[PDB]
């Protein structure tokens, strides 16, 4: 059966024939937007639907749909005629990425303001930057990206060390018309170049490392079965890909002696975004959803062995569509492997004599994608404990302007006239929780401090609380590091052998949420990022933090619209969704490329098991 | 020539021979503690001058004694007698392992106590548990163990599985006097075993775990000159080890280009403590000061190829002194090897066509040590961009108690009628800082929000601010995690190209800090536990947060004394102290021997380097 299986480059060109055969997909129509849904509710006791949900945009004007496709039977399940200015624009489209320095490229006021700056046209790339929602009122329901420019001083040099302050324009795409140029002064254009292969730069490179050499003379401990299917030392589950969101985890669960216990339904990054705290009015718009607007996993890079992914490695090979609707796979996209993590337990007994020590390991599935000049990567970990883990890494090159002279509140200095605004990535972690089956519940979970006094004479006593979330509007949490606090994820139905509710424990970074003023067009259309802790009653279509349609989108959509709901999450089907970010004031080491830096979640065992799960790990 | 190396053999041999010679080490005498102490501030210039500092305790009631021995001249320094009810009780023996058990196993308050719960004597194990201070006025200069109890059911038994609650007896060791025994009542004692390596519990051992090789068929790319001297990927320093704190880190200094660079003079854990949250009197005084008090150095464990150290190791073996002053060689004490550590930076650039990727490796330095049912790990490591990190392993098996009949908000149930009191592991990382040398400051950084408004119309600015700690008064810092607070220490006469001060920031966990009442007892003899960070100016006697001598001690001692001198700290040489640990709330999956848990900390560079330290690795 397996009906989470990967979309087949078959399947993709199956929904092509079935969009054109209903008229959906003609020469004008381009796909921004194509994947796989899941299966329903209490399906796989049916027969299998393979459903596609496409977003459909028009060259020629006319409006974007939004078409679910049924592959299985060769129909239109339904489509809807989308009046953008209401429910947002469509993400961003590869084939747009050159049309903002093409448009440019002949405009007078563009040529007068590097006319201005003595720079070469052709020398100069414009970075197609998506365009929120801001004071322009002719930018309602209009296709708008704006531009920001950086020299390239040769095919190889990297424009990033080469930014044009003072000057952005704004261009509507469909229309193909420049909208606003504005020119608030000539800042320099820093000198330096930035490549960091030219040796004069790097100087010698190292001959000091010695290989390392990580192999499995007996193959991996994992199976890969019906394409995406892995089994790992107890966990089962099905490794899934979104243009969207990237890999998705699917049907988590642990193999506790005879039973296969549910764990998480459904694992993805949901949203990330990436705004910008520079005030001036050059970059004061700039707030990059790389998943909503750009879609990660359609940038996805080809990784390469020994490089990217060490070790005895297994890849997928996910299939997209391109924009009319053909196939195209990400050849090496997703990387699987296991890595030894160091002890798992150890004990050098004084009255038995017994000394005892077990080695770690885990499971990564990960993968890479590249977003103008963001890189980041994203790995999931599962742990021979019980444990599982997120773990994002950042890096690429700083997004750059000038450094004012005199200094900034807002930006970094990385090299002379260089600067890097300051920012922050923030990402939301959506987890459909199913700890024993779906039936579920949360516990908010505080140390709390106990006063010296009667039954606690000495001072010494400390204790903690738990605090369910009954209903969606109390659902709405925030982090307390001073507090250890934690949030529990339980089934009230089933209990471990001490009669105590099996559940899980989710353990946040703490990282500062987004610190833009609640006012703000980025704390709207980015609410999810102002708090750390959101749980919804699972619902189809509440999938994304943010909304469906994310570019130049108002508020009024996605977590804040679905906990109005104000539903019961009290032993239901619930959906955890977790922000975490970096906040990132750039340093010198940063420059001319970024150093990896990290952030994640994870979340441990809380009496989900009846003693220690890994007795049974051999010497 | 070295004068940070390892003490050697000869060097031990030759400070007994001062001692006893010199009437200070003959029957009734002990060593509970021995260690080589670091050259003096500017030595460099004058030929070695190795010294040794020793406390020496007397087994027929005699006043114990400090002493300071040099072993290059064959001299005694000094030698004070101690006056411990002042300044505190020596390191607990390991000799008065068995001492607390004896002692009682003749008793009659305590043979009754066992008659009544029906304990074969010889199957009562009882643990040598450190006093601290309290009410009762008797023990103030007197040399007292209390003990608890749990029984071994035979040989290979895990005794841990069964304690004896509701009894607890306190001990006179140089006199062999019982002075109390409460009985509070039966508990019953609870019956599963906890035996791991037991078949019948851990069930059939895993086959499916297919082996993992790591090589280095070049060796590795560090070098070890004159014992303990590595040199690895630009990093320069000296690996200590003393018998209180164990690895401790010398010299720790980066190559840029052709000059040495000082980052840390001296990085060290000097304190680690154990406080517990039950408040029951039969455990409610215990606070376990692991470093201070038992001395993790001694206990570091021998560790074995493949099992605690994997990939190609180089092995330090520690020589300590036992009771009398003989050396005694810990074999394989210390781990030293590089690992993989993913990726370190990675660009792929849309409009210079470029695809950049570069691998991470770190080199670590470890030991593991067992006080009584406690296993942590002590690992440091150095990273390819200038990072530096320490990272705590917590295992072993956990403290038991019963658990009481209706439950318990102070203790965990395990198994069965067998509870696990609430705790937490602190630590003390002391840093003597030399960032580019001994100038140095500490600033605190605080992300700062901004209102939306002139100058910030679209409410989209943030920002940050540091505060320059100026004296020792000034200087004892709580975190916060909302504000993304961290500590960067700064050398102002040091700057980097872009003329800004060279620093390294020290980025913190933000765990809880010590929950106990601020009244209580160990709120004032562990005052370093409740706060995160605290500022000193160097002084070459001020070792340890919570002074020389920690065994029942009462408050204040260390930290708190040495702020009140409130020195200048701005532009001077500096030691930082940072507080972070673990509350352990102990769940079911850590019985019957607990998976490793982590907490740490980590310093990286701001500013320190002219850019990416980086650039020169090798595709
Ligand atoms: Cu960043
Ligand atoms: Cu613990
Ligand atoms: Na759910
Ligand atoms: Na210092």
């Amino acid at each position: 059966a397996s009906p989470f299986r990967l979309a087949s480059a078959g399947e993709i060109s199956e929904v092509q024939g079935i969009l054109r055969t209903a008229g959906l997909l003609g020469p004008e129509k381009r796909i921004a937007y194509l994947g796989v849904l899941d299966p329903a509710r209490g399906a796989g006791s049916e027969a299998e639907d393979r459903r596609f949900r496409v977003f459909i945009h028009d060259v020629s004007g006319a409006r974007p749909q939004e078409v679910t496709v049924s592959v299985t039977n060769g129909t239109v399940i339904s489509a809807v005629e989308l009046d953008t200015a209401a429910t947002g624009e469509l993400p961003v489209l590869e084939e747009e990425f050159e049309v903002v320095e093409q448009l440019l490229a002949t405009d007078e006021r563009w040529l007068k303001a590097l006319a201005a700056r003595n720079l070469d046209v052709s020398k100069v790339r414009v970075a197609p930057l998506s365009a929120g929602v801001f004071e322009y009122a002719e930018e309602r329901g209009r296709r708008i990206l704006r531009g920001l420019a950086f020299v390239q001083d040769f095919p190889e040099d990297s424009a990033w060390a080469h930014p044009v302050d003072g000057l952005v324009a704004y261009v509507d795409v469909v229309s193909k018309e420049v909208t606003r140029v504005i020119d608030t002064g000539v800042f320099p254009v820093p000198a330096e170049h930035g490549n960091y292969t030219d040796p004069e730069l790097t100087g010698p490179l190292r001959t000091t490392q010695k290989p390392i050499s990580i192999t499995q003379p007996e193959g991996p401990s994992f199976t890969v079965t019906g394409g995406n299917h892995i089994e790992w030392e107890k966990w089962s589950l099905d490794v899934g890909f979104d243009v969207r969101e990237g890999v998705v985890l699917h049907n988590i669960a642990f193999r506790d002696g005879d039973r296969l216990r549910p764990i998480i339904n459904r694992a993805s990054i949901a949203e990330m975004v990436v705004p910008y705290g520079d005030p001036s009015p050059i970059r004061s718009w700039q707030n990059y959803f790389d998943t909503g607007e750009y879609l990660v996993g359609q940038y996805a890079n080809s990784l390469e062995l020994g490089c990217d992914c060490l070790g005895d490695i297994t890849y997928l090979s996910p299939v997209i569509s391109d924009a009319f609707g053909n196939p195209r796979e990400i050849r090496n996209g997703i990387c699987m492997h296991e890595e030894d993590w160091g002890i798992l337990a150890k004990h050098s007994d004084l009255w038995s004599g017994i000394n005892y020590t077990r080695r770690n390991r885990r499971m990564v599935i990960s993968f890479f994608t590249t977003i103008g000049n963001y890189d980041y990567g994203f790995y999931w970990y599962l742990y021979l404990d019980g444990t599982i883990e997120f773990e994002a890494k950042a890096t690429g090159v700083v997004f750059t302007s000038a450094f004012p002279e005199g200094g900034s509140d807002n930006i970094s200095q990385l090299a002379p006239g260089l600067g890097a605004p300051f920012h922050q990535h923030i990402f939301s972690a959506r987890l459909d929780m199913a700890i024993d089956g779906f039936t579920n519940r949360v516990e908010e979970e505080d140390v709390v401090r106990q006063t010296m006094g009667p039954g606690n004479e000495r001072g010494n006593a400390f204790s903690r609380k738990r605090t369910v979330l009954t209903r969606e509007s109390e659902a709405v949490r925030e982090a307390d590091a001073r507090t250890g606090r934690t949030w529990i994820i339980s089934n009230p139905e089933s209990k471990n052998r001490l009669n105590e509710p099996v559940g899980y424990k989710l353990h946040a970074h703490n990282q500062p949420t987004l610190l833009a003023d609640p006012g703000s067009s980025i704390a709207r259309r980015a609410a999810f990022a102002t708090k750390d802790l959101w749980v919804t009653r699972y619902a189809d279509d509440e999938r994304y933090p943010t909304g469906d349609f994310v570019n130049q989108h108002s508020g009024g959509a996605g977590l804040p619209s679905y906990i109005a709901q104000d539903r019961d999450i009290d032993g239901q089907d619930i959906v955890v969704w977790h922000t975490f970010g970096l906040t990132h004031f750039p340093r010198v080491e940063d420059w001319p490329i970024m150093p990896v830096d990290t952030v994640g979640f994870k979340l441990r065992p809380e009496g989900f098991f009846d003693r220690s799960p890994v007795l049974d790990v051999p010497a």
